[PDB]
């Protein structure tokens, strides 16, 4: 059985093929791909694009998505194995799998690492233990990836140029400030889809406390021997943002600060000035700005960027709709 | 752009095709109005009638509604302009607004004040800013005033007296009893219908702390001078009850207290005979008795006054449907 | 009006019909049964599987499901009558249900008891409450019994034995261990349709502390006597596995401790043995196993039997999608 787990699990001609039924789907944005058909969204984590975009998009297909909450609405799931469950947890993913799997005929899943160490939150043990339950396809709705996001991202991207070869591009992820530690899924993400497209990627962040997972670092280089395109780690703002066409921006928790933030707290907050504003812009070849949102203004982008019209972050959240539309169809 | 923040913002015209098209829909309520549409029901407070009532008239077009609740699924999203958002919230309206702009057609809002500084709530800073900020009609579902209240309340009225035109009715909208302080919305809605409407208007509270903010005292004179009926504030039980054609009740807490409600205590439950109770109605001219509901019983009315077949407050209740599904369709 | 409040309001004929309607729409799922109808969904605790396979039957028959949960959405709903209502209760069931009948088809109500005061819980009063308002059609959920469990385990065993007729099989419905004391809603109503089939029913529990309540012990002798079955309570847990046929596992809090569960703790913990194996799976005759699920492995029951091919637990998830479609279209 086919999932939507990740980008990198597919072929170069099956995402482009979803890219392309994704670009059809936005000129006709009604249809019966999913007629009768329905989606369990299973949340373990806040969301508003997301959960909008799918419930929307099964809808205009026909279908109809059932939102779900473990532990607000359905029950808490276990994920270990073999374990006295005589915890907080009612149910297994197990059984909890293998009954959405006679209700629906999908089933997309959010559910964030806990930020207590990241040896068990790298496993992705939630993703994978629905692809392994489910007797029907799986999405991924972001965990430790988010490639959902990807090809929105990477639509957004090949309509702002006007072509989908977006090879020879210089693709600036920068790392950016926040309160908090978050997710590195965003990132993880468009490092991997910035390389698979063949563009010339920075991976610019504050030290090199703050480069992402071996694990995608090594994606992103066989990414880049297969597209021709380039990877680059960097520690300096001007060298990086020097005529780049897109500068996509996201923060994120040092890894190796997983289950011990404090040090980190003092670390981070000495690269706030990271925020893209108006002058790192200006560096760039009339680059483009986008973030995967929710976007916290004058931390992450200053409000002059955020209105520039030079950023596409709401275009890029509206592909979210039709990208995924093309996901389920494809998965159906 | 047309929306439906308030219906002192519509012509009386409008308003009467909004009815007339409420009334139809009563008759015929499948349609397809709404097909293959959308609308994003965004609630920062609970809701029974609202959330259920727009649900539902969405689907009865061909339409699809999509519940979103800030705080508990989408995340929480930040008002103020020019700020460093390093607080509680990780989005901005100016994004929530322009991104649900590209997924759904129309977008109601329900926001109650804080209660912490009525100079600050008066403002419709929640309602505004989605008006302001997005590409697709607005709806208020509830915020510093009712207007779907409002048509459903004045419809129901209109049907009560088999009659549109309420012109010489004498309305009562009297405060009544509630252990603690709420919101002046519905009571300014009504205010401004029942003026609106024509029909000679008594706000029967207990004190001059109690009466509405100057902005609706003010709506409801020119609505008086524009259609023939007329305002009157009273603080006498029954000199207003008295030969009354409508007795619309509802709590609230006095505006004077607004960030001091200590003191707001002890006043408010000196005046807890204000009940609607059989007396009262019994003055009135075999008059009929509404609440715009959540009602509470033997607080606000009394038992045998809500189980009373002159109570239309299941009636109102119903319009609500009726008269929302009326507004979308106007809107879209 | 008809409700289905218990299957024991319901005749043989009446049920057989439903049992046979589900299969029916188990082979041809979409239908037009409910095309612009619509249900309520009230819950007042946690929901995956029926929240699930309501909101998808509506759908798949043209319907449309209003999920609603008093406390989180809905305003809290009270219960009592000529009560003076100052307390967290906005508003009361006699409106709530009113406003839902103007509203809604059908209404579908889950409240399991609170567990204080088992005089109080064995009333149903939430159930009552909502048949006695409501002027349309009231589905039973689950409170202190579980009648759509209760098809949807029927048809499954039906299914498995390839007969509609269950006379003459040996039914074990047995009481497992869990850290905290449960509903008795499942086993109430197991015990019920056990009886109602004409199955040979042992009811398996540590003491006769944990017998159910004397209305099912009572209903299932009636039943008895009107199937030709047998009804048996046994607190020996080889002679009751012996030969069976089936056997359904379900944790229930011992109901004279209901308000005084400190002393029942140490009593439950002794019995943990209880638990489904293979050694008393082994002692069947070749016997089916199920549970209503949410189940907690190695507690309730053990991986082994669980994944066992005699594990109809997933089959029987399922026909509560197809079980109570059929209840919906018999309703309306
Ligand atoms: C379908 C059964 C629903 C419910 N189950 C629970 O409340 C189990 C909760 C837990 O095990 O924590 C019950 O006991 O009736
Ligand atoms: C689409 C991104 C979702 C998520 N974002 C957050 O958790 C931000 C929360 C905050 O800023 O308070 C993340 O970091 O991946
Ligand atoms: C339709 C009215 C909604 C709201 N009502 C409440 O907040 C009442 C809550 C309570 O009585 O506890 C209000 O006052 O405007």
């Amino acid at each position: 059985l086919k999932h939507f787990l990740n980008t990198q699990d597919w072929s170069r001609a099956e995402l482009d093929a979803l890219l392309t039924q994704a670009a059809l789907f936005k000129r006709n944005k009604l249809g019966s791909e999913l007629k009768g058909k329905s989606i369990a969204l299973v949340f373990f984590n806040p969301s508003m694009r997301t959960r909008t975009s799918f419930e929307l998009g099964a809808f205009q297909l026909g279908g109809h998505a059932v939102v779900l909450q473990p532990g607000k609405d359905a029950w808490p799931i276990e994920f270990n194995l073999g374990t006295v469950m005589d915890g907080d947890t009612p149910e297994h993913i197990a059984e909890v799998a293998r009954v959405l799997g006679r209700y629906v005929d999908l089933i997309g899943v959010r559910a964030f690492p806990k930020f207590v160490d990241w040896s068990k939150d790298r496993e992705d043990q939630v993703l994978k233990s629905f692809a392994k339950y489910s007797p029907v396809p799986v999405i991924n709705m972001e965990t430790i990836t988010h490639p959902c996001q990807e090809l929105a991202h990477a639509l957004a991207l090949q309509e702002h140029f006007g072509t989908p070869d977006l090879r020879g591009k210089k693709y600036v992820l920068t790392w950016t400030y926040h309160p908090k530690p978050l997710n590195t899924a965003v990132a993880n993400s468009a490092l991997t889809i910035a390389t698979r497209m063949g563009m010339d990627v920075t991976l610019l962040c504050p030290t090199p406390d703050y480069i992402l997972d071996e694990r995608y670092m090594d994606w992103a280089a066989q990414n880049v021997a297969e597209s021709g395109g380039s990877l680059q780690v960097s520690h300096d703002i001007d060298s990086a943002y020097a005529g780049a066409d897109v500068v996509y921006a996201k923060s994120w928790g040092a890894l190796p600060f997983f289950g011990n933030w404090e040090p980190e707290k003092p670390i981070r907050d000495q690269y706030q000035h990271f925020i893209v504003d108006e002058r790192k812009m200006a560096l760039t070849n009339n680059g483009v700005f986008s973030h995967c949102l929710p976007l916290r203004r004058n931390v992450k982008a200053t409000d002059a960027v955020m209105d520039s019209p030079n950023c596409i972050a709401i275009d890029e959240a509206e592909n979210r709709l039709h990208v995924q539309k093309a996901i389920m169809a494809a998965l159906v």
